[PDB]
């Protein structure tokens, strides 16, 4: 009698770290000393010795077999992104590049000369001279929603996120045009952009639901669309597929997964046009945010997302700050951890589950990164003490006793570092245990116990084997206690 449409079905978490040269495709392991470290305190720790540090690229995450749109919305707002069915994030303390989750909307959008030009050229490419413009347009959104549906040469169509040979061929051509002529197999395209982990209703939908979404240009204020889940938006120019947008519809807005286009159409600036159309779509369907993925201030292929404005997730506070308020202090690849300036100096990682006095980015605030996560910050020692306290509950963690977070020139993939920004701090995990809150897992969390090859509801968490309790605790670190209560964890 299990309701699988209310479940997050996941594999045990993985922590994957290796040299950023060559594993990081954003920086290739090449940074100036001024951008190399996560904070000024770590820069100072390595002053004159920056060459002894080998930058690593590190992610943490879990494979999903089943997720619904509301849960994926929560995961995006925790800082995760899906790569096919794999939900991941970087370790922002240790990673070579500082990746921030960004979201925006037409409110934050400040239409620049460049962007206006891309729309003006798009209108001209697709509009017949017979087109008669309306006397006035309140905004560029109403203008686009007038001329685009009247074009006879250009049509965009939303449909299920399913593989076709014609989409794959377009993918291969786009990937070759950016740097990828290898690792371009049909299977890789299918897993990355098709074959999603969502519920069957969210993938297939209904004929009416797709019809409704495909008339989005004519939605009136206050109307909505029922669509949630993954979609493809196919761009056709005289019947030829010239671009493909892969999009996830969430209760809070639309997430761009990827966008490919026919290299012959370089003159159409389809990257910009598609982003603006998706900003218009978000506005027309009455949802609040457009998610472009990760923002990296020092990477041009990722910092273009700032042209569309918006706010950045501070994963330690679980709150967004406008990018304009912090751009000046993240422009050397720093980690930002917000602290209202009126708040005492922090002797610990910020509490994520016991989050009463949430930061207010409207009041004055500072970057507390070095007080918490610097070389003389409190996080590491608090986490070592917490590892020892968690032993009595049968949690098989080991203390991270190295002096530095960075690898120096003189691997268990199930071992997460004690200290990772945005994961529940180990000191808070101790609090959950001491207060009895971990027993809220009982009668809630489900295991797919691969020995029995059967589902079972956890009834007495503390009497489970330590291997199991450790895995569950790492899922809690990643997604929090309340989301874990709706998980099925494969072990
Ligand atoms: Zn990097």
């Amino acid at each position: 009698a299990m309701d699988f449409t209310d479940k997050l079905i996941i594999s045990r978490p993985l922590y994957i770290s290796d040299n950023a040269d060559p594993k990081c495709g954003y920086c290739n392991g090449k940074k100036d000393s001024s951008h190399k470290f996560a904070s000024p305190g770590w820069s100072d720790f390595y002053k004159g010795d920056e060459d002894k540090v080998e930058l690593q690229s590190s992610t943490v995450g879990f494979n999903s077999e089943l997720v619904n749109a509301e849960t994926y919305d929560k995961l995006c707002n925790l800082g995760f992104r899906r790569s096919g069915s794999f939900m991941y994030k970087t370790d922002m303390l240790r990673n070579c590049c500082r990746l921030y989750t960004i979201r925006t909307n037409e409110k934050y959008l400040t239409m620049s000369k460049e962007l206006k030009t891309s729309l003006k050229r798009f209108k001209k490419k697709i509009t017949s001279p017979e087109f008669k413009p309306q006397p006035k347009y309140v905004s560029w959104i109403d203008e686009l929603c007038d001329y685009e549906p009247k074009s006879t040469s250009f049509k965009a169509v939303f449909e299920p996120a399913e593989f076709t040979d014609e989409k794959y061929d377009l993918y291969v051509r786009y990937q070759h045009y950016i740097h990828s002529d290898e690792d371009n197999t049909p299977s890789q395209f299918e897993s990355f952009l098709c074959d999603t982990p969502f519920t069957d209703s969210e993938i297939t939908g209904t004929e009416k639901e797709w019809e409704q979404l495909n008339n989005w240009h004519n939605l009136q204020p206050g109307e909505r669309v029922t669509k949630n889940g993954p979609a493809h938006e196919c761009y056709y120019h005289n019947g030829k597929l010239i671009a493909l947008s892969v999009l996830d519809f969430l209760p809070s807005g639309v997430s761009s997964v990827y966008f490919i286009w026919d290299p012959d159409y370089y003159d159409w600036s389809l990257g910009k046009v598609s982003a603006l159309r998706e900003l218009a779509l978000v506005s027309k369907i009455g949802r609040p945010y457009y998610y472009l993925g990760y923002y990296i201030d020092d990477c041009p292929k990722m910092n273009y997302k700032a042209k569309f404005g918006g706010e950045i997730l501070d994963v330690c506070n679980q709150k967004y700050v406008p990018l304009s308020k912090i751009h000046q202090i993240i422009k050397h690849n720093e980690l930002f951890v917000g602290l209202n300036s009126t708040v005492a100096s922090p002797d610990s990682e910020i509490l994520i589950t016991s989050a009463s006095d949430k930061i207010n980015f409207d009041e004055p605030f500072i970057n507390a990164v070095d007080d918490i996560y610097g070389p003389n910050g409190n996080a590491s020692q608090n986490a070592i003490t917490s590892v020892a306290k968690l032993r009595k509950y049968g949690i098989n963690y080991s203390p991270d006793l190295q002096r530095s977070i960075y690898k120096e020139i003189p691997k268990d993939v199930y071992r997460i570092p004690n200290v990772v920004p945005g994961l529940v701090p180990l000191m808070e995990i101790v609090s959950l245990f001491e207060s009895g809150k971990m027993n809220e897992l009982n009668n809630n969390v489900v295991l797919f116990d691969t020995k029995i090859n059967a589902l079972r509801i956890v009834r007495d968490f503390i009497s489970e084997k330590p291997e199991i309790k450790t895995v569950i605790t790492d899922v809690i670190r990643l997604i929090g206690l309340d989301n874990t209560k709706k998980a099925i964890i494969i072990i």
